[PDB]
């Protein structure tokens, strides 16, 4: 499918059938991106909203979070688990207090430099809050541009995950970023599903190879 009609039909698709009401997209700043990502990264939304408004309640700015105690950030936690995420978390919340004056940077290297985040959970924080013009590669976006253009192999190899991220900067637009890089959350997560996903429902099944095919248990590749 060429580019230029893969952002058009994902955007006509945003527009009509999109998530736009969860509480990280209202009143959007860098500091709320960033923690919903963060707590979305092994966590399903419906569990994460509620952790979500306590924190903001609490902490509500990160030089708030970066001056609070670890224990009380690990006790507001309990129940999310993966942990390493909330050591994390409160080192970066001290990282933009102690080196950017408490505002969210807004350069790729300096938010990319802070810890438990990476490409991904960099690009998606300033797409998604600031319009900037990168593209995401979480396991939801993986999966429904494995298929769409039949990426077999392990995204575990270096070259197979280097032909996914130039995929994906192919696709993403600049105009109407933040609408595209939640949509492919969206696709990914309730419709271009593990098992027996639903392309009915999808706006690219009239160009994906795995919906022509039937093919979709082949993209992404599993580990060998
Ligand atoms: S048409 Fe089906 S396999 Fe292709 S991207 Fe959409 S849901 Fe996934």
């Amino acid at each position: 499918m060429q580019a230029s009609q893969f952002s058009a039909q994902v955007l006509d698709w945003y527009d009509k059938y999109g998530r736009k009401t969860l509480p990280w997209q209202i009143d959007k700043t860098p500091y709320k991106v960033w923690l919903s990502e963060v707590m979305l990264q092994q966590t399903q939304v419906a569990t994460v909203i509620p952790y979500f408004e306590r924190f903001m309640a609490r902490f509500p700015t990160v030089t708030d979070l970066a001056n609070a105690p670890l224990d009380e950030v690990l006790h507001l936690w309990t129940g999310l688990g993966y942990y390493a995420r909330a050591r994390n978390l409160h080192k970066a919340a001290q990282q933009v207090a102690t080196l950017h004056g408490g505002k969210f940077p807004e350069t790729f290297e300096e938010v990319a430099a802070l810890p438990g985040v990476g490409r991904s959970t960099a690009g998606a924080i300033l797409s998604l809050s600031l319009g900037k013009h990168f593209p995401i590669l979480d396991g939801n976006v993986r999966r429904v541009l494995a298929r769409c253009y039949a990426v077999s192999g392990w995204p575990g190899k270096k070259e197979v995950e280097n032909k996914l991220w130039s995929l994906s900067e192919q696709v993403t637009p600049a105009v109407g970023v933040e609408r595209f890089n939640q949509a492919m959350m969206d696709l990914g997560a309730m419709i271009c599903t593990r098992s027996k996903p639903k392309c009915s429902l999808c706006p690219l099944q009239n160009g994906c190879i795995a919906a022509a095919n039937n093919s979709w248990a082949l993209y992404p590749g599993k580990k060998p």
